[PDB]
């Protein structure tokens, strides 16, 4: 929609803002049923294509006994808990047959289970109504009976191949049609009904189908959607790039990278960190992350953007000496971290190579620029319409007395480097 | 069984244990094998069904010529070496023939290969037979040939997009009825048998599919099967989380983190520690695990959750700085690192929050507890049944001077930061 | 050719040369189209198999709003970005009937785009010619109408379904977004050199699975994504993959005990004068003597990296070292032998199948050769030996770890250097020397 991005030289990284939030916060458990049957060449081929139905339930019956840079300070859950916990409820007496009941007379219906959990299922393929009808005889029936036993046979074998637990959902698990009216439904407000409506495929990915129980001539599997208590808050991306000293002797060399690269989402009153930003999915100008990915930070971790010295937040950077020349593809542009004899160059389409990089760290815009050389690496830039800023300032790293600076720090930050260097300060002394 | 847990204030972390062993060891390899044939609108369906027989042919052909906290530490080897080394052997001449021999009159038969590896061959699809004796005409016949090559199809599918290496092993590369029965003439001992008969899915899980060889009017692939030499000795989960200092100023505390996190399992003297638990696969109280992603430690690793300053083993631990909140789903409560102004509650479903965390390394079991939340983030806790034991200790990180304490130490140990704090402590001196 | 590969018992690592180049170094963006239609018992069949169709291609317009050990040292950049380019531009208003009108007499044809861009546009099935025939039943006169319905719908079933289950982008890209036949004869019209059209076509697997599949469009009755090929600028020139393994000292107490590894272990291949390095060596794929790598999981160094091996210690290039304490076992299986780092009481041993144990591993690094060796086993774990036919040479040499003074060497260092550490043992005996 109106995406911006800024680039700063002093610390070699860059921010894109302008997107909107749509965090997943919580979890709707739907119960999917599929009604099962107890049981010349026009009549061999049906038994064959039986033995398929007969097989599958033994494979599901089979499978149910299987019950269900700063990345490393992440918390450790289960994505899928509330399911497996609707899933235990069907495994008690009579649960299974509440639900068979309530989808007698429909295909969709709201069932209130016994510990509270309001589920809403659905009846998505009547096959004890099609075999038991069909099993009277015992062409045309052999191909219809195909069509109506292939969305079991694949929905048994994504079940197989994932031990029960199968992400992104797929057609066979829930149809557009079904998850469109899952969502017409669901109890939630019109504002997720218009965003999950408009992103169904977003949802598919953060949704879970979990295989759960075949009993009483029912199969159960429980589909997990993802729900998004956070929406069109502030996000921005930041990339960051390792600033180095560009002395003619690279033994006196020093280097500085900031290590909270990653997506942030105002959220609460505080700030969702996501820093493998691999785990949010960015749709036009809207990004969808899982809060289980995220770390939630004071806001003012934002003024190290702006003030990396700033006494409000102490902004995290690492030290080890990266004096290897490498790019990092942004939202509307591209940082240059460019070292050594390295050839850093950027190109046009059809024209060749229209601006040189110099040692140190720099940037370009992707307006004009199509791809970005790095030494022997050819980088293709994000061609997405937007401004960009280049916030001229001088690389910090050169605020630093490289005899005492300390290098080789993996996780440190502003204020451990600056008791660091004291420390050796006071050796000197 | 009886899941038992004990978490232990003073360093932070916490042990899950009442688990069963099932350690993959060795690896059984059976040679799958598809005998081939060699080559009006009832007519026109033929060929362009048979186009697709000899388009997965010429896929196929166009395969076999592609020939087959603590993890950093971990080994490196090839996992498909031993179903590799019979897929060498099947190229030799006359080899395939002793297959094709043995199976000609049956579809079970054992074959003791030229490098004397005696595997057990198997024939699942006689799709020469039936091409031959159909290739007389050259609608019955037209849906039975689609059933008949539909097998073929799915197997050259799974190999074309994994470079001919499956993995969890498909009902098309193998059926559970032949899975069954490849388990049952196995030579293996009877309580393997029921080890993997009950367990069929994990049995594919942690099972390869390697494509060999097409050659003389035969398909043939590799089935490479777990074989558990460690069968029920104990194993326990060590849960870790960061334990920093609490004082006034943030930048005069310190942290400290077991880094020994993962499952454990006794094995024949020494322990196998799988430092990413994610390597193992739990059913109910028995992990199933591959001692491919293990070290062997001496077994007096399990007193660092006793006495972390044991003098028998050196236990290891990292100091980087972690002013972040974070928590730690166990297998009965939950571990909470709260830091800063992050609210970090445990709540109950219907009856709110029950319990407050202040800032420090707590615990909270799951009796009454069903979600944790630590900032915007929220876990839910298991609902396993199990007994937690709260240990009381004082946090060991209180008992370092942060004047002299090390941090930013990626892999450390108990004796490592002793000797840099005497060495600093000398320094001074 | 002819693998080799040498064990430097000083520095604990191991080179395997004797392989040739294929690194991915550009990308080929080409269209592939499928052109669509805008629309008793045997009817009820087809109208079935019909919804399909409409369920098919509801799903496809609903993507298509889906618009898409050093290793950390390494840049970033977005994989499909010059497909999602292309597919951009498609989205502009007359661009898809510019591919509609140059289809019309042809299956394979060249546009040019508006923005300049040559793409090679292929119809792969006719969809919109076959409905529009067989629309005079909406009633059907027999059944054989259904199956080669059923069989003209298949591909776009299949494909709608590997693009729903992956946002819109599939790797490796299947037989149903581009067949053998398709590929080979797209390989052969692809405006490349002799050699590398040659490397694709025997190398076809490997092709698909450096290649994406992006879904693009759903407009003017046409369906077209866009499949993005590797392009291979770098082609047999010399690769050789380094293995490396921790180098400990051995002495009576543990706790006194330092250690020393290697870190620039992976895949090497000489390009344009420097060195291609890739350090996560997961990212390539060897096709027995060809190693595949793509250059966006590489680093360009120095030619002067490769002294490493044999002076660690050279003046002309600064060797990359770590130096954490790492006092447990492991086993790296390199291509030729094993190379192992046994330490404390680790059993360590190499047997062979029928002769037993033949070779017991010392407490520190040491290696041995896959000649009469089938596997190696350190404390619980088994690892098989490659079996491959090749020499090794056993380049003696003093542990360079008992070079260094323990008590002012700098354990726990993660991304070191040769010189790094000399510069942090200077400081520590500076320290003590003016005392
Ligand atoms: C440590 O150095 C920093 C550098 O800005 C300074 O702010 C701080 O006061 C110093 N502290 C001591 C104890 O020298
Ligand atoms: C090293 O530290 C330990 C524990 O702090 C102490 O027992 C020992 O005496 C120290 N060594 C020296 C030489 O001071
Ligand atoms: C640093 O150490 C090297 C030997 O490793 C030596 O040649 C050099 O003079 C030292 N520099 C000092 C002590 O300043």
């Amino acid at each position: 929609q109106n995406i911006t991005e800024e680039f700063y030289q002093s610390t070699c990284s860059a921010v894109s803002k302008g997107y909107l939030s749509a965090l997943r916060t919580g979890w709707y458990t739907s119960v999917i049923t599929i009604e099962l049957s107890n049981i010349d060449a026009k009549v061999k081929l049906i038994k064959q294509e039986l033995d398929k139905y007969k097989n599958a339930v033994t494979e599901l019956q089979l499978l149910m006994q299987s019950t269900p840079f700063l990345g490393f300070l992440l918390g450790v859950g289960s994505a899928i808990a509330s399911g497996v916990a609707v899933c235990k409820v069907l495994h008690l007496e009579g649960e299974v047959n509440k639900i068979k009941s309530a989808l007698l007379s429909t295909n969709k219906a709201v069932v209130s289970l016994s510990n509270g959990v309001s589920v809403l299922t659905f009846k998505v393929l009547d096959l004890k109504n099609y075999i038991d009808k069909q099993l009277l005889p015992i062409i045309e029936t052999v191909i219809e009976f195909q069509q109506k036993n292939n969305r079991l046979l694949e929905i048994t074998r994504e079940f197989s191949v994932n031990a029960g637990v199968t992400t992104p959902v797929s057609t066979y698990m829930l149809t557009n049609s079904e998850l469109l009216s899952l969502i017409n439904d669901m109890p939630i407000t019109n504002d997720q009904k218009k965003l999950m409506s408009n992103n169904v495929q977003i949802v598919r990915q953060q949704s879970y189908s979990i295989m759960c129980i075949i009993k009483e001539e029912v199969l159960a599997y429980v589909v997990q959607l993802p729900l998004y208590g956070v929406i069109d808050t502030p996000c921005w991306k930041l990339h960051t790039s390792p600033l180095c000293t560009t002395n003619t002797k690279e033994g006196s060399n020093i280097c500085l990278t900031r290590t909270d690269r990653g997506w942030y989402c105002d959220n609460a009153g505080s700030v969702s960190f996501f820093p493998q930003a691999e785990t949010c999915k960015v749709q036009s100008n809207r990004v969808f992350c899982d809060t289980m990915n995220s770390l939630t930070l004071p806001s003012e971790v934002n003024l190290c953007n702006v003030d990396i010295f700033n006494p409000k937040y102490d902004c995290k950077i690492m030290t080890l000496k990266t004096d290897v020349s490498s790019s990092v593809i942004t939202s509307l542009g591209a940082i240059v971290s460019c070292y050594g004899k390295t050839k850093c160059t950027a190109s046009n389409k059809n024209r060749g190579i229209i601006k040189t990089f110099s040692n140190g760290c720099d940037y370009v815009s992707n307006k004009g620029v199509d791809t970005v050389s790095v030494g022997n690496t050819l980088y293709y830039v994000n061609k997405q319409e937007g401004k960009s800023l280049y916030v001229k300032g001088e690389p910090i790293i050169n605020f630093y007395d490289p005899l005492v600076f300390p290098s080789d720090e993996f996780d440190a930050s502003i204020s451990q480097v600056n008791e660091k260097i004291n420390q050796s300060l006071a050796f000197i002394r």
